[PDB]
């Protein structure tokens, strides 16, 4: 090996190198967290999962696609575009999913999930993963969407702050759930809570801090009151 | 609506999109972080606005503003300023506190923070918030200023990370305050605490990461010993 | 001194800033953090304290160095580079210490930190150390690196994000270790903990968030089992 | 005072003289009639509040000035007022740094003295003397009902054409809630 080997650059690692230094440069970042309790979701999950008789498995990132679509219906400025000459509001709700295919990172898109169920959701996430680690996409099945999720819960990470792709607006960043010990008025005076920290993106000549803020609330309302994506 | 609507950018929108890009560009950021504990400016406030019998309300963000004009005096650089031929270094300190109007974000600039008292302070913060919700102010009146505060804790937020005004150095971002469980060497073991994250941006060709830290630790002292405020 | 007095800028201060603007323009920084357990490294450096009678001291910063060395050997993209035409992959692990010399910032440069031991890391730390804060420091000594360590914790800083080295690709961040109190099954339900937070800013042009999570993982395994640095 | 005085390992001494002059430049601030100044054709009122000390050098009285008093925390006057004590003592002081001001206060609780009554300057209006500060014995509603208290007794020498009684009564009712409450200095 030596001291150091240089690898040449792929044009698919070049074109996105450039893409992701251009949205950099161009989109004003800022960065709003918040904490949730998943302590509902994990009763849901495991009923609807009783429920369907191995018919699908329901996974709590969907439960975290619904919400976002939710709030996204609710707040549109997190779903909208800059465009320079013109604000593009979108009203419908694309979801970009990154899931980490061990050869980079691929974007599979969930179209109209703002009017579609959990189980749907899944399937179509589940199929879209499995194409995606095949190798064989569409164009159009992975470049575009209105809004962008990206976990790395799986691999510990407590807290992360993506970058926004450079025509959408918002990047949602979910972290590791941990039990933690929150205060409570019980005998012992404290309880165990599984935690999950989120990190949104936004887009600051886009979405004020205010704005972000209210999608986040209703984002953390949804996942904390599974029963309120009924409405 | 059909698939998308697009929403012309006014004038107004489009200068400060202008002025925000260009503070990205050209300011590089980094954001240091601490944690506040706010049980004895919980309990000040409230005495004080006991013995103020409806003279006039003392808010939170009041000392928040006190302390950060005390630490700004204590640390000069991060109420200084690049000027690209010079650093220039402000022996006043101007706060420009954000406040989130419903048609976007407003600056209103108290001056000369450090030499005035909590309750000035606070009427100062009441008649301009009213006036910047009116929607008349002098442009001297909002733009300008040497330290800049945002605070997003009544959102809910918990941690965020702002942008850096252009001709500024610093801005402070302030988010919820919340009962943690901290440890104790009581009976139990354990006591609950308020406690409050504030991430400061800094400008790095201006201030280094031990003076923003320096910053941080008197502007926490200042916080949690509200009667050092009197030296 | 009047309203405000202007500081001429040194060309040392011009040099780097210009280096530090050039780097935030053209390196597109993402922020990963995650939270240590010290508990283990406070009890094994202790005890190393106590069998090396005064013949040398070794710290916390040392067994840092020697875990990220450990995890860059394990995952290589963290210590690679990027040159635009071809990505540079260095074989050999360079640690450039971050020291707040009370005249700027000094960056000593730990040579094959990968194959030395915490006792030769803690001298030629201690050694560069003196040597910067005495103000004689070659070019070669404090010029280059293929990883940058900086820490904050002294100054009671919870969480920081630095800015990435133009040459380099990641940069980690040390925060204070502060006693938590985490859940646990014994009598009482809760146990006092020593934690710290670390955050990892990579270039995404160069690290993927799935390969920053992993060197993360591996650094975290590293710190919280001592011993498994002997394989 | 004692709390401060941790809190400042060694870095400022804080004496109470220090908490009476910025209770005396805050009640200034609040009763401006005190602070201002007769000139036969017209009353002068000061903005600012230049507060006189009288210290007892023994080659007479000194008067060093501190300026600004209302707009300084308790550090700065107590650094202010050890530098020009010193100066005092050792015997040089410029015209202006002893010759002026706007307020001016006397302490004589060192020697024991319960109450005095001073003479003030002929251009400014008012002067406060201080005296020792003694443990009494006032009611309480406690199981004993009574308990020990540490007072301090003020007399205000009040020019009666400029200041009228109950301008001077206010004025001390402010300076006695300021050094009552020291949280209301912050407001």
């Amino acid at each position: 090996t030596g001291v150091f080997t240089d690898i040449p650059i792929s044009n698919i690692r070049r074109v996105i190198a450039q893409r992701l230094m251009q949205s950099k440069q161009t989109i004003p970042h800022y960065y709003l967290s918040i904490d949730v309790n998943m302590g509902e979701v994990l009763l849901v999950r495991k009923e609807l999962n009783k429920i369907l008789e191995g018919r699908s498995k329901i996974s709590v990132n969907d439960f975290i696609i619904k919400a976002s679509a939710l709030a996204c219906l609710k707040v549109p400025e997190a779903n909208s575009s800059w465009m320079d000459t013109v604000i593009r509001q979108n009203h419908v709700v694309d979801v970009s999913v990154a899931v980490s295919t061990p050869a980079g990172l691929i974007t599979p898109i969930v179209f109209n999930a703002h009017i579609k169920g959990v189980e749907t959701i899944a399937n179509d996430v589940v199929s879209l993963a499995t194409k995606a680690r095949e190798g064989k996409l569409q164009p159009h099945e992975f470049q575009g969407g209105t809004f962008t999720i990206s976990n790395l819960g799986m691999f510990g990470i407590k807290n992360f702050s993506a970058i926004i792709n450079p025509p959408q607006a918002c990047i949602l960043a979910i972290g590791a759930s941990e039990d933690k010990l929150v205060p409570a008025d019980n005998e012992k005076g404290f309880d165990v809570a599984s935690m999950m920290s989120v990190t949104l993106s936004c887009d600051h000549r886009v979405v004020d801090g205010a704005v972000g803020a209210q999608w986040l609330a209703e984002f953390r309302k949804y996942l904390e009151k599974p029963i309120t994506m009924l409405l």
